[PDB]
């Protein structure tokens, strides 16, 4: 009935909203912020500089706002932020940025991080996500609002993670997956768009239809990229939805004069 | 030597048997009961409504009978039911089940579950398995007697591992398993027939046999499943060991009226 | 500020130099020996017989020291030992040997070993290693210096991995990296060697040509491994960093009398 537990570690300069909960063996270290409503479960680690918003729940065995190990880092003061309403379930590891990013690490609202997912230096994760258990986002990864990674899901540095994509259980990314776009295996091939992330957001029945044929002219029909992105000006410019798929390869791929 | 650490935590309405230890700095929560000289190690945390019977050995960083994060769960009071002799190694996560199917996640005897492996609701896991390092079943996952799940074995939802079969390191199984099969690879593929195993069970040599040519029938031959099955009605009459082999295979394949 | 924290357990029969930190929560069981500098922090768990070296950093949830659960292990007084400047990230597991091998698990001086990285009964790892996340080497595993396994690299029992040789995320390795060389995939393939490591190391211009040229003889060549092993006589005579990679390939393949 008394929200923060006498058996855990409060630093004097963290800082929690009075309704905050910490359980049992908890630490929550020096330049540590927690919002509004936020539960912090026994045995979990947090370390700052870090800001953690409103009604989150961090789950036990939770390691959120460590150094990232990575040789690249020499102790420059980097942050860490987690907006409002995420699930941080057992075992998640979440390092800070690095200075040679924005120094940042930063999670959005609404995301659901299962047990011993990973959340490297620089990641960037927007809203509604769900990273499965032992998702691993190596580094500077950006996952866009509403994307599922599946159990086990590997994302190699820099990559970018569209909107509604959706990785297989496994899969081992090592460049972008656009918008909407399924991905499966070692290394990661797309196989379609997920249907499913777009009835669940009541997607009208032509937009479905226009992605379908988005993914054909990508994927089916032997353009180049450089191709495919000419011939779905016309898609993007009529749906809005197509629109998110076309600019998520667009940034992909820059090129060098040839 | 006194049985439950002065520094765990035993909620009121737990069920200890009188020889049950209980590492220091473990919860013991609400409507968890435990069998007798059951060894919770330090740094458990059991939730409930969960019952685990006797001499089972469960180690640090494990937190059992957790909901599962998954969306379609509502808060509703499902069960995890743990047999006897089991060894659960350090941070395994297992969840407790969900209405939809028998709000029920079942655990065994003479199991061994290795490090960081990951027990989905509503899995059903037999006798005498090893589910190696790592091991995620991701939901109603159904192990049978004696199946070895190699290090990072991930077990897609609904899927039945046959008794004695075995997963090489790293596969991603994503239909059954029948029984005695190898599987390896990602997505996974039947490779022969856990030959190890049945000696190890002291299988005469006609019945490993029988089940060599049964694998022959069903996977080298170019036999549909509904052939294959014919096929061994009769080995499945003269070997025990067969006919549990044809009935993996009968009820993964139930079909549509073509 | 108490360098041992009174929060934690220290067995009368374990042996800290007077400088060596631990945090709360944190167990050293009997027959640990802790070196000079080195830093616990809480909620780790040591089991000996253990010997840990000068100047190393231990992280939450790590367990180091405990018995391989393996059933060919049978409670025999198996050892660990670890040198100095070694960093052992979030919830790593890393388990004593068994008595069918030297009764030793062995890490050397300067490595890191990044979150739920496992390191199996039995295997040796030398010096300046990296395992990133996940890493799970499965048993009697050689690791020799500065080799790189990518996050969630799975090794199969007795493999070694050769110096500055690197492996790609998810790799699967089934056999023995030789040093220098490149893999990736499950299973792991060779695709070529680690220049970003040899110019790190600041080898000379000609001796990264001899290894593209040596790694030519054995992989891209109709060779056998006999017949490449013979080709590399001369580039081993001249190069030391050649002779490291005839060597890893000679250790490999014993053969059987044909
Ligand atoms: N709330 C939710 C939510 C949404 C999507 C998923 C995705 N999901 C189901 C799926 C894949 N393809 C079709 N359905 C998996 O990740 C299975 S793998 C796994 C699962 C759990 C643990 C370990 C592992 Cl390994 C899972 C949960
Ligand atoms: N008691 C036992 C027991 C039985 C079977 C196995 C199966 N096993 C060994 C094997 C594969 N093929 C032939 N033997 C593995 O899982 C290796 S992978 C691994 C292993 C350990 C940690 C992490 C990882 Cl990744 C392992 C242990
Ligand atoms: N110090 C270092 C150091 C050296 C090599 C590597 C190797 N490396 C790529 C890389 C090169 N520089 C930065 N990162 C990976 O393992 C990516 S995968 C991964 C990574 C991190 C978590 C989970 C996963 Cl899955 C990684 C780090
Ligand atoms: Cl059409
Ligand atoms: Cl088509
Ligand atoms: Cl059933
Ligand atoms: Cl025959
Ligand atoms: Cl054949
Ligand atoms: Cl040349």
């Amino acid at each position: 009935m008394s929200l923060i537990d006498p058996r855990a570690i409060i630093d004097p300069s963290a800082r929690l909203a009075a309704d905050v909960q910490v359980g049992p063996w908890s630490i929550v270290g020096a330049e540590v912020e927690i919002g509004e409503g936020t539960v912090i479960g026994p045995h979990v680690v947090l370390k700052g500089p870090t800001k953690i918003g409103k009604h989150n729940r961090i789950y036990q065995f939770s390691s959120v706002g460590e150094d990232t190990p990575d040789l690249k880092y020499k102790g420059e003061p980097t942050r860490l932020v987690i907006g409002d309403h995420n699930v941080i379930r057992e075992g998640v590891t979440i390092h800070r940025g690095t200075v040679q990013d924005r120094a940042e690490t930063t999670i959005g609202d609404h995301n659901l991080i299962m047990a011993y997912a990973h959340i490297g230096h620089d990641s960037v994760i927007g809203n509604h996500c769900i990273l499965v258990n032992n998702t691993a986002l190596a580094g500077h990864v950006h996952v866009d609002d509403w994307a599922i990674l599946s159990g086990y899901t590997l994302v190699h540095q820099y990559c970018r993670i569209g909107a509604h994509s959706f990785s297989g259980m496994g899969s081992a990314i090592g460049k972008d997956v656009p918008a909407y776009v399924t991905v499966f295996g070692n290394p990661a091939e797309a196989r379609s768009m997920n249907f499913e992330g777009m009835r669940r957001r009541g997607f009208s029945s032509e937009a479905i239809h226009a992605l379908r044929r988005a993914y054909k002219v990508v994927y089916r029909q032997g353009h180049t990229v450089e191709e495919a992105l000419a011939e779905l000006a016309e898609s993007a410019a009529q749906f809005p939805e197509v629109a998110v798929f076309r600019d998520s390869i667009q940034s992909a791929t820059r090129g060098i004069t040839r």
